[PDB]
This record gives C-alpha cells, sequence and structure tokens, in this order.
C-alpha cells in the first residue's frame, strides 16, 4: 500500500540497564531513510521453563556469554522479512507475523528476545507514523475501534519498590522487596511527587544509621540495607512516610514482594522465612502473613507470597487474606494463559503480574490481561531487572487500562523515565479531555 507499511527491520545489540547485552530492534516505513521507531526488550534475572526462551550467544568469549548477535540475526534475516510490506496500523496482524515466523510454543527458534523487540518497535512504529500517542495505539489494539472511539483513560497506582532482602541484601530478611503505593484517588503527578519523597527520605535515614554506602542501590533502585525482618524493613519505610509528611495508611501504603520460591525447599515443604533460622510450612505462611498486615495495616497487596506451584498454599492464601488485600501472581503465572486460566478457575490469586517479555508479543500479553480483567482481578504491567530505554510499558498500562505499574524506585533511568512518560501522558490526557 506504500502507506504506512513496514520497509525493512533492523537489529542491534545494546546495553540494558544492568550492562548486558539486549536487543534493540529499529522500525523503517513509509520509503523514509531513517528508521521511524526505535525500542529494544527487557531482560529478567532468570528464565524459565514456562516463559518465551531468551536467545543467548553462549560465547563466553563475548560478555561472559550473554550476547544476542544470534537473536539481533533472526531479526535482520527472518523476522524483518517475515512483517516486510505489512500496514503498521494492525498490531494483531504484525504481532502475529512475528509468531508465525517463529512457529515455537516457547519462542525458541527465533527467541522470545527477539520478537518482544520487534514488537516494541513496530507498536512505536505504528503509534509514530500515524503521528498519535503510543497509549493511543495501544488501546485501540486491546478495544477494538468502536470501543476505542470514546474511550477515556485512567492513570495507573505504581508500586514502588524502595528497600530489597533476599538474595539481594546481606542480611537474613528472605522477603525480596518492600513497595510503597500511593493513594488512589489523586493526580499521577503528585503520586509520583509522594513516592519520589518517601523514597529520598529512606535513603537519608538509612545513610545516618549506615553510612555513604547505605545508599547504594540495587539493580531497580531500592536500597538493600542489612535487616532481619520484615518488621525491621516495614518500620523503617513507615519512618520516612512520616519523614516526608504522609500518613502511614492513608496516604501511603505497602506492598510486598516475597519472591517465596527463593527460599522454599520443596524436599522439606518449608519456607526459609529468616535466613538460617526460621522455617515454616505453607499454613504458617499464610498465617505469617495474616499477622504481619494485623501489624502493618497498610499492606494492601503481597506478590508471590508462596513458591511458584504451592496451590494448596495459594488458594489458603487467597481463602484468608483475599479479601483485604491483593494477592499478585507473577512465578505463579509467568504470564502465562494456560496457568492464567487453571489460577481464576481455582481462585490461586486474585491479580497478574504482567511481563510482555516473558509470553512474547504485545498481542499475546493483552489476551494474557484480558482473562484477568474478564472476571474483576487485576493487572499490573510490570518492569523486568534489566530494563532499557523503552517506556512502552508506560504507554501500554494506560492503553489497556490496568489499575497498577510496577517499574521500580524513583532513580536510575531506566525507572525514572517510566514514571515521567506517566507524567507526559497525564498532561496529554488532561490537555485533550481525555481523563476518565
Ligand atoms: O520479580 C519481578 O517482579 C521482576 C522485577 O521486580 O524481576 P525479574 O525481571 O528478575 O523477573
Ligand atoms: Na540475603
Ligand atoms: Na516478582
Amino acid at each position: 500500500g506504500a502507506v504506512n507499511r513496514v520497509d525493512k527491520l533492523v537489529g542491534r545489540e545494546i546495553l540494558d540497564s544492568r550492562g548486558n547485552p539486549t536487543v534493540e530492534v529499529d522500525v523503517y516505513a513509509n520509503g523514509q531513510k531513517r528508521p521511524v521507531a526505535t525500542a529494544s526488550a527487557p531482560s529478567g534475572a532468570s528464565t524459565g521453563s514456562n516463559e518465551a526462551h531468551e536467545l543467548r550467544d553462549g560465547d563466553k568469549s563475548r560478555y561472559l556469554g550473554k550476547g544476542v548477535l544470534k537473536a539481533v540475526k533472526n531479526v535482520n534475516d527472518v523476522l524483518g522479512k517475515a512483517v516486510e510490506g505489512k500496514s503498521l496500523e494492525n498490531l494483531t496482524e504484525l504481532d502475529q507475523a512475528l509468531i508465525d515466523a517463529d512457529g515455537d510454543e516457547l519462542k525458541s527458534n527465533l527467541g522470545g528476545n527477539a520478537i518482544t523487540a520487534c514488537s516494541f518497535a513496530l507498536a512505536t512504529a505504528g503509534a509514530a507514523v500515524r503521528n498519535e500517542e503510543l497509549f493511543l495505539y495501544l488501546a485501540r489494539a486491546f478495544h477494538g475501534a468502536d470501543k476505542f472511539e470514546n474511550l477515556k483513560f485512567r492513570l495507573p497506582t505504581p508500586m514502588v519498590n524502595i528497600l530489597n532482602g533476599g538474595k539481594h541484601a546481606g542480611g537474613r530478611l528472605q522477603i525480596q522487596e518492600f513497595m510503597i503505593l500511593p493513594k488512589e484517588n489523586q493526580p499521577f503527578r503528585e503520586k509520583v511527587r509522594c513516592v519520589a519523597e518517601v523514597y529520598q527520605h529512606l535513603g537519608k535515614i538509612l545513610a545516618e544509621r549506615a553510612g555513604p554506602s547505605a545508599k547504594n542501590v540495587g539493580d531497580e533502585g531500592g536500597f538493600a540495607p542489612n535487616l532481619e525482618t520484615a518488621d525491621e524493613a516495614l518500620n523503617y519505610i513507615e519512618e520516612a512516610i512520616g519523614k516526608a509528611g504522609y500518613k502511614v495508611g492513608e496516604d501511603v501504603f505497602l506492598a510486598l514482594d516475597a519472591a517465596s520460591s527463593e527460599f522454599y525447599n520443596s524436599d522439606t515443604k518449608k519456607y526459609e522465612i529468616t535466613q538460617q533460622k526460621e522455617f515454616l510450612t505453607s499454613e504458617e505462611m499464610v498465617e505469617y502473613y495474616v499477622q504481619l498486615v494485623n501489624r502493618h495495616p497498610a499492606i494492601i497487596s503481597i506478590e508471590d507470597g508462596l513458591e511458584e506451584k504451592d496451590y494448596e498454599g495459594w488458594k489458603l492464601l487467597t481463602e484468608r487474606l483475599g479479601s483485604k488485600i491483593m494477592l499478585v501472581g507473577d512465578d505463579l503465572y509467568t504470564t502465562n494463559t494456560r496457568l492464567i486460566k487453571q489460577g481464576i478457575e481455582e481462585k490461586w490469586a486474585n491479580a497478574l503480574l504482567l511481563k510482555v517479555n516473558q509470553i512474547g508479543t504485545i498481542t499475546e500479553a493483552m489476551n494474557a490481561a484480558r482473562m484477568i480483567f474478564n472476571v474483576g482481578q487485576k493487572v499490573i504491567v510490570s518492569h523486568r531487572s534489566g530494563e532499557t530505554a523503552t517506556t512502552l510499558i508506560s504507554d501500554l498500562v494506560v492503553g489497556i487500562g490496568a489499575t497498577h505499574i510496577k517499574t521500580g524506585a524513583t532513580a536510575r533511568g531506566e525507572r525514572v523515565s517510566k514514571y515521567n512518560r506517566l507524567l507526559q501522558i497525564e498532561e496529554y490526557l488532561e490537555q485533550h479531555g481525555l481523563l476518565a
């Protein structure tokens, strides 16, 4: 048609925010000599067996085996050719062409990282050549033209990592992530300011307790002091909330990502909730969370509180706390529609952490979110531990109408750029009268 069609894709090995290679894709379109868009894939700290296969070179002489030249070559030689001449206005067809080209359930022929990077860049290109905001382009793809026409938009509530334990830190605290959430009913610019101020105060509090090194940050910008218990962590966070001038349980709420698979022993069936000290059954773990919420009633969400296949544990956790708090499946689901269907039917949990690159394309990720939306459960659009300059998940969370984003502390460029993109979106929505 020559109007808004793909001329070619060009792949490139770049560095992600952890300094490891990842795939970046340029899209050429409309006969234009310079790319109309560029986006890149994120990367988690680990990739398992129910997720899109992240294709790495394994050449120990480059990037300690983590190069992505093979995946990049698949962009240039296969995936590019599969979308050449196709319209940038139909994201579903573009994503299906990528899926079909690879032809493997786990995307292990061409590489999930190549496919996600192409999906991101092609969606970014489609919005660019239509001279429209990316979240609008994604909203139209998610809802269809008829529901999109008069659609209004909401900004998410951010779940903001500010303190880390587990594998991240040197203490015996095993819960991996402690987050703050600002109250829902206020402008997004005030949500951002609130969590940024709490984050600054926590850093100063920790630097007073332990000196300058205590303000060094982990991969997602959170602090990693040496702590023993979740109560210690939550008490520091509550202190920072107060120093910022906010009220715990009114202005600022708390959330956990236990990453509990990391401290579960499947032979003993015990959770090592305090390193080399305390070992709990599934049932005792649920009771532990119940009492932690009693002591800290501002806790409104717990992610991966039980191990990824401890389905009897999850059923009970959701039985006992599901009416009060979000129970977020991350490892529980790995953005996998087979698991999501089973978890909805069996009532494992009541929310999904959505990682597009775990499933592959944006379209595949939208179907997963739809299943959750369809039963009144919550979608939290998530970063990965290795992020890039692409801010697409900010446009995605608004475009699909999900209530929450989880994209790091208010520090490090690959985290704050997502908050800044949402600040831009909020202004655009206000200016055009699209704010719901
Ligand atoms: O566990 C998670 O929610 C994400 C980041 O917080 O981790 P990773 O990308 O390493 O899977
Ligand atoms: Na540790
Ligand atoms: Na997680």
